[PDB]
């Protein structure tokens, strides 16, 4: 019955942690902040499947060239997404219809003027060209109808579609601009015509100007394509003599609020997230992650650390208070039961025993400090990634502005954040080892010496009871 | 046996606060640091009023739609304030250029002043200034049209080429707004002008536009198939704009000399006008701004509390309410002396002159000060500048318009986790900082009386000696005598 | 009697810090983090000079002002707030913002003569396309890369002139399209009432109507010219087809552009240096996170703050708080004591002296520094050029790229300010702590063989000689 001892826990645990007054510091027990893995697969969102395109883009899959799901929640298209305009010419407001086609509840591909009955006196079936070929034969757009001459003349059309749906129809169409005089001739019978397309928003005249242009994909003519959204109730009329490449079929939909378009290398797996990244899918419970900039969903924010790791144990040895890694030298491997606590040796023996009220409460500290740096962040349902034509450099440079900036606050936040929470977590350690230390002392008192390594040696036999009067409050100092 | 203690203060507060490492600690006194209710008005901004556009929206104020009143003896504003209700806008239908930039340009004016640019009576001799009425812009059951545009039309089987000019003198930029209509059909084309083919010309210094109508059959809007696309533009002072037509002018009647003001917006709200200022605006009404954050609304206009998710942000001032990292409050002294009431941490004692509490004026005092710092730093080192946070796109605009909420919802996030955060790390700091004051006045008491008392355990020493009231002051004091003894 | 007493570093600072629970606490030694000054210069970015533009603006300089010299790579522009020679004859200049932006940076640029003018236009005038406008040395003149086309003998015959990118680079090419005050003036340059200009690449295709209208004059004219650019990729051709009106190109420029710059708008004067930030004040150093110079930078910048003063304390509270001895009950520090932090007094039969604990002074200088490097070295950054211009219909775009610089800005501030606040009130806590226990490894060493004074000072019971103060300073004190 000579002596109790003041220790701390130390384990075969080799995981590093930094802080702030040094790096690199092994500690019992650590956990991850930071999302650094991803499934390398596509997920759906919100329950719902993305749109693929695979070898088209959305240029190609909306206006069915011919090498080309009732809702989806995001698109996805591969970096070999080479399936577009297949004839020439200029997409109008192309990046914006990208956009308002990301997220779709509900989609329906319809005929809106039948091939065979709407347009009487026109050719309606030799409208194909090699530049959209497919299967080795010319071949043309699946959702638009290339009108020519028939019989020598191109008469005049006046066609109208009225939405009598439930839901926004978006009609497209195109506007042939021939390469010379001849070819504009040959095809419909005249020099000089124009195409007219109204809405009760929409409102636009085109005129064919016919040059010779540089040859794309075999054609010096080119083909505008014009898109617009017809509401409920609204009405569509097109009128031309000449140079329409008209609506064969149009889209019923309701658009989503907010998504985007993904360029990957995955594909499609039976997985569900909450944030889908361009290289795959994430966990979300995290508050940051650097595997991609450019996510979609209710997304960890993104940082360029490669490590944001919170100690939650102790300095394993198998600061500001002094004790340990101070006048109490090392941990102890053989207390496993608790954080810190005693060893004694009496007549009928010895052994580690955990403090368990200050260990407990260590615990229950230590677990809402990591749980507030993982839910006091706030997110929404957003889709990081834009897409600029040429001539808007400025806006792309804005929005790089703003993704970079995001980018630099949360990385310098989150790394001196963890730096900090590291600091005053093994303080705190420190601390608690200190105040168990003096807590004997002050119980002790005279009936022992103090050691100076955190163990007391007793003038007199202290027995189990009495050891257990130790770790217990009720020392009775004067009983002995 | 005398005795002298260490303690701290306790009260009846039942205020609580969150710390890093626990939630719902109940302390003695505390702070906000959220603006979290509203007056639910509209205010005036930099004590000017806004304008209040009511059923109208600013496309038929600004034309001067005729169910939408000239409210001519408004000046000046700060901000622009429209309802849900405000659905009278171009009741002749067609396009509005730019109709969002202009928006944004008179959302704040200096001045402002509608005046007749072109006098309908003797500005166009040789056209009819007298039918151009529509049952589209009815007004009292009777057909009408735009109060600051003039329909001019065909007089006497002719519509001459017609050439007029504004050079403006005001020293203010003047808004300048006009349509071009564009007919259903041809007849409709010939009898309002006498020409099929017709142009429109509008030039300035740096002005330049040429429009021709567009003759074609529309769908009915308001009963219309014909068209009115509007256009409009600022004229800089002492320069010159020129009108030139044969044909679909809608002439300039009235325009508006102005002085714009520096990034306000408009707010949709059903709350109505007081006589009340404040600094910041939401769209419910009017908050306080002295504190850095506030949940009440992200679109706010003027110099505003950060728009933050949280509900509770408050700091403790006080201490741990008992009636830890340097184990002396809720340690070794197990509680707190509700009987101690001038001062955070101080004394009792009990010799034969008798027994009470003293609090330590010197240690509370440096406390207070320390804290008055902290929550003063927290509060005062937010950077506020005049701002109009929300913005209005077209419905080609919706990559823009989904920049802007990313924009917002960045600086929500990032504002509602470093207030959160940082509202833990100093409560706990705070906490901290009151043990290490009643741990250091212990040691301080400790150390002097050396072996002259006996430790107790509870922050109370027995002495071995009689201790009179001049040995507990000098003690107190720490001018403590200990060879006397 | 002997004693040794421990204390701790004191000299004649009078640098003062800010920290959580008081202001202006005068310190032994601080570090500065805000960048508040810079060298007035314009420096090289990426290694390559900017180009400077002085009188001119850049559309003055593209379209050849001739107030406007002629010029090659730089990393971005330099404008003169008296940059004031651009388009000497009135008009629109299509996209100019854009432009703008994207010849901020290049990584080469080349002037050369796309059509030639002696030979590329047979049957009109070439050379009597000037104005008093543009005017020179005293005499009308024009565009040096434009060449105003007029009718010859009587007419302006129909052109049809096609160009081959063949420079293995983007190709810009610019032109104008003249719009006259009156018929008269129409049909004397062009013989022809109604006139057109097409212009068609692989990727572009415009058509271009002049306008004839009475306009108000600008530079003595009522007439204008609108002025037109396309950017021609490798291999592709560009066509112009006019019988009218067309201020066609003469010199064009081949240019492979560089990411991302911008233009600055100072008056500092280029020189020999090279930086990684610029601002329209100067060059700044980019070691620290932090500079109040200006938000408008171009380069690999610190954040821009509104503070006046970000200094972090590295050294101890000069005396010449949580753990109670730093004035607490060791009253002052020891001015003294020239070779660490903390340390010990003796004085024995042998003499007195002052000497520093190394090992407790080396660990606080370890641990200060790496506190220090974490708040430099964590900050991220990237090449970005955070001004951006916007025309008079887009108040919109410029508003929210307002409150996107005003947004960092508080956040930054406010964050930078409360880190140092917390950092410096941190660091007097570690200083406090390590001269505690260090106090405390001697009391506890020494136990019952000194009697404790209370101003840190222990008085020996004993003769205490050099060797026994050696034992107590490294540990190795025998009771
Ligand atoms: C759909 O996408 C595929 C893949 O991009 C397109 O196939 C590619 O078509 C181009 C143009 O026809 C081919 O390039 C050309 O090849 C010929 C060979 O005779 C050469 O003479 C031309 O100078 C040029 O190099 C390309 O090789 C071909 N790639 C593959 C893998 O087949 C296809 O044309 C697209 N189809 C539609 C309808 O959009
Ligand atoms: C290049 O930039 C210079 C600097 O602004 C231009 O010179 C300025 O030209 C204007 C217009 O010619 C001058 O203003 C005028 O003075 C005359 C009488 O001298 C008066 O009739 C006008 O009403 C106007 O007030 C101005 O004095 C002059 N400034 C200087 C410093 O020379 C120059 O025109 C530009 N040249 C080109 C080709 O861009
Ligand atoms: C914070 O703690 C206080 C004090 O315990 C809580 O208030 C008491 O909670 C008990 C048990 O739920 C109730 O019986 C009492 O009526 C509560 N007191 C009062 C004044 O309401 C309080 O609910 C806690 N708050 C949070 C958010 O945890
Ligand atoms: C001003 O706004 C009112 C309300 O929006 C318009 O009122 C309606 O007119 C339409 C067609 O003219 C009717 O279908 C509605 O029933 C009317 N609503 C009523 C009377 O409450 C009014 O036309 C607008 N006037 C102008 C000039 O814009
Ligand atoms: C370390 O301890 C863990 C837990 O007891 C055990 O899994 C492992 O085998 C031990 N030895 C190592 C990792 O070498
Ligand atoms: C197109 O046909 C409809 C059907 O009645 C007719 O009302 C309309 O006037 C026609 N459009 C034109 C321009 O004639
Ligand atoms: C896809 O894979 C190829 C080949 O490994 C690689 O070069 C390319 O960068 C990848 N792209 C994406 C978007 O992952
Ligand atoms: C341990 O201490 C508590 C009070 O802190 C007391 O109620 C209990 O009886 C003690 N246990 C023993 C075995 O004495
Ligand atoms: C607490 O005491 C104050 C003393 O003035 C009193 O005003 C208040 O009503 C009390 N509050 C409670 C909850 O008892
Ligand atoms: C703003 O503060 C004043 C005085 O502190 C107060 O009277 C008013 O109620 C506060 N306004 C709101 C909306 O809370
Ligand atoms: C106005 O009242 C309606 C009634 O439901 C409510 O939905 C709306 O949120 C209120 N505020 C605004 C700004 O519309
Ligand atoms: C108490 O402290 C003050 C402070 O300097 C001192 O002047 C005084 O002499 C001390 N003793 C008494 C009895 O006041
Ligand atoms: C302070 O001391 C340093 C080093 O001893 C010396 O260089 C400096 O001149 C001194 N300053 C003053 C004001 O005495
Ligand atoms: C800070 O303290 C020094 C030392 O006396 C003084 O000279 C200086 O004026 C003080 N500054 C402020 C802002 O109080
Ligand atoms: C321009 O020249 C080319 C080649 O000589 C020719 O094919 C083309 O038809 C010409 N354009 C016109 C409008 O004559
Ligand atoms: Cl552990
Ligand atoms: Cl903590
Ligand atoms: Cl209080
Ligand atoms: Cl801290
Ligand atoms: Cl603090
Ligand atoms: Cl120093
Ligand atoms: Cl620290």
């Amino acid at each position: 019955s000579d002596t109790i001892c003041i220790g701390y826990h130390a384990n075969n645990s080799t995981d590093t942690v930094d802080t702030v007054l040094e790096k690199n510091v092994t500690v019992t027990h650590s956990v991850n902040l930071l999302e650094d893995s991803h499934n390398g697969k596509l997920c759906r969102l919100k329950g719902i499947a993305p749109l693929q395109l695979g070898k088209c883009n959305i240029a190609g899959w909306i206006l069915g060239n011919p090498e080309c799901k009732r809702s989806w929640s995001y698109i996805a298209e591969t970096p070999n997404s080479e399936n577009g305009t297949c004839y020439p010419g200029d997409f109008a407001d192309y990046e914006e219809l990208r956009e308002q086609l990301s997220s779709v509840s509900s989609f329906e591909r319809f005929e809106i003027f039948p091939k065979e009955r709407s347009w009487p006196n026109h050719n309606i079936n030799i409208g194909v060209t090699a530049a959209c070929s497919h299967a080795g034969k010319s071949s043309f757009y699946k959702n638009l109808l290339w009108l020519t001459e028939k019989d020598g003349s191109y008469p005049n059309l006046n066609k109208s579609y009225v939405n009598k749906k439930e839901k926004e129809v978006l009609v497209l169409w195109g506007v042939h601009h021939p390469s010379n005089i001849e070819n504009q001739k040959t095809l419909y019978r005249k020099e000089n015509a124009y195409v007219s397309v109204v809405s009760s928003n929409y409102n636009r005249r085109f005129t064919p100007e016919i040059a010779e242009r540089p040859k794309v994909r075999g054609q010096a003519g080119r083909m505008n394509y014009y898109w617009t959204l017809l509401e409920p109730g609204d009405t569509i009329i097109f009128e031309a003599n000449g140079n329409l490449i008209a609506p064969w079929y149009a889209f019923a939909l309701s658009r989503g609020l907010g998504s985007g378009i993904i360029t990957s290398n995955a594909s499609m797996d039976e997985c569900d997230t909450k944030c889908q990244t361009p290289q795959g899918a994430i966990n979300s419970s995290l508050p940051f992650q650097n595997i991609h900039p450019f996510t979609i969903g209710e997304c960890p924010k993104y940082v360029r650390s490669t490590k944001l790791r919170m100690v939650t144990g102790l300095r394993n040895i198998p600061g500001l208070f002094g004790a340990i890694a101070g006048f109490i030298e090392g941990g102890w491997a053989g207390m496993i039961d608790g954080w810190y606590g005693y060893h004694h040796q009496n007549e009928q023996g010895s052994g580690y025993a955990a403090d368990q009220k200050s260990t407990q409460n260590a615990i229950n500290g230590i677990t809402n400090k990591v749980n507030s740096v993982i839910e006091k962040m706030n997110t929404q349902f957003t889709a990081v990634g834009k897409e600029f034509n040429k001539l808007e450099k400025r806006m792309e440079n804005l929005n790089k502005k703003v993704d970079d900036g995001f980018l630099d606050i949360w990385t310098y936040n989150a790394e001196l954040l963890v730096l900090l929470e590291n600091e005053r977590t093994l303080d705190f350690h420190d601390s608690n080892v200190k105040n168990l230390y003096e807590k004997v002392k002050n119980q002790l008192r005279n009936n022992a010496k103090e050691i100076g390594n955190g163990c007391f040696e007793f003038y007199h036999k202290c027995n189990n009871e009495c050891m257990e009067s130790v770790k217990n409050g009720t020392y009775d100092y004067p009983k002995y």
